[PDB]
C-alpha cells in the first residue's frame, strides 16, 4: 500500500529553545491536540517535534509556524522551494 509517506506524512522539525524554553509546556498539549494526527512525539532542548499525521486534515508544519511565531524558530526539513 503506502510505499512510505502516502497513507501518512512525517515532518521532523527541529525547534529552537528560544532562550531556555520560555513556555513549551503549552506546546506539549498544543502538538498533542492537533487533529488528523496519528503518531506524535516532541524532543527536548531543540524541541524537535516528530509528528506523524494523515495528509488531508491539516499540516503540523503550519501548527509549528505558530510555535515559531511565538518565539521558537524551527529548522524545518521540508523546504521544497529552496531545494532544487
Amino acid at each position: 500500500g503506502s510505499m512510505a509517506q502516502a497513507g501518512e506524512v512525517v515532518l521532523k522539525m527541529k525547534v529552537e529553545g528560544m532562550t531556555c524554553h520560555s513556555c513549551t509546556s503549552t506546546i506539549e498539549g498544543k502538538i498533542g491536540k492537533l487533529q488528523g494526527v496519528q503518531r506524535i512525539k516532541v524532543s527536548l532542548d531543540n524541541q524537535e517535534a516528530t509528528i506523524v499525521y494523515q495528509p488531508h486534515l491539516i499540516s503540523v508544519e503550519e501548527m509549528k509556524k505558530q510555535i515559531e511565531a511565538m518565539g521558537f524558530p524551527a529548522f524545518v526539513k521540508k523546504q521544497p522551494k529552496y531545494l532544487k
